[PDB]
């Protein structure tokens, strides 16, 4: 009966949901994952000295919904640097979890993924300041180099802890 979180990971089309999930539990970077494929994908993690089972669903429909997010302790909302629409959805998908849940408060960390990149059309100010007036953490990520992918997981189960303690 160890410790679970369960962790549901949100965001547009081609953010890097699926290669955030697939770096944390794998050690390997997927170039392209099939962009229908839904699933809850497992992990052991020790976080700060306590070990616990990560239940982390990589969200890809476009019903059970409501359930997934009802049982959903905490959300990873993932934009992509270069895509400004993308960090636009934010808030939508931030609105939708606290509808479904009836909370304000809901374990959530902000993450700004493909950080690798050269260029990009969303500031890091911009994610910052959004992150700080929801009161939430902003952690920038990249799928492919593994910076940060660990911290964003470690640091929504943290909120989760917060929360729960
Ligand atoms: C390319 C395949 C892929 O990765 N994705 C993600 C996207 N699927 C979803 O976003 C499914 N979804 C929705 C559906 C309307 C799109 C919602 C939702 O009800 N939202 C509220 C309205 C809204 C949202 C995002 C952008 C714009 C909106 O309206 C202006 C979000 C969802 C909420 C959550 Cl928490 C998760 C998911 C998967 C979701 C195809
Ligand atoms: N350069 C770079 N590419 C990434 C990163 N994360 C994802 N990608 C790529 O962006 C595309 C979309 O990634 P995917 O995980 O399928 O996004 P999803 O639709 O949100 O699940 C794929 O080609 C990935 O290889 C990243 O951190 N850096
Ligand atoms: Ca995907
Ligand atoms: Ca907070």
């Amino acid at each position: 009966g160890m410790t679970e979180y369960k962790l549901v990971v949100v965001g547009a089309c081609g953010v890097g949901k699926s290669a955030l999930t697939i770096q944390l539990i794998q050690n390997h970077f997927v170039d392209e994952y099939d962009p229908t494929i839904e699933d809850s994908y497992r992990k052991q993690v020790v976080i700060d000295g306590e070990t616990s089972l990560l239940d982390i669903l990589d969200t890809a429909g476009q019903a059970m919904r409501d359930q997934y997010m009802r049982t959903g302790e905490g959300f990873l909302l993932v934009f992509a640097i270069n895509n400004t629409k993308s960090f636009e959805d934010i808030h939508h998908y931030r609105e939708q979890i606290k509808r479904v849940k009836d909370s304000e408060d809901v374990p959530m960390v902000l993450v700004g993924n493909k950080s690798d990149l050269p260029s990009r059309t969303v500031d890091t100010k911009q994610a910052q300041d959004l992150a700080r007036s929801y009161g939430i953490p902003f952690i920038e990520t990249s799928a492919k180099t593994r910076q940060g992918v660990d911290d964003a997981f470690y640091t929504l189960v943290r909120e989760i802890r917060k929360h729960k303690e």
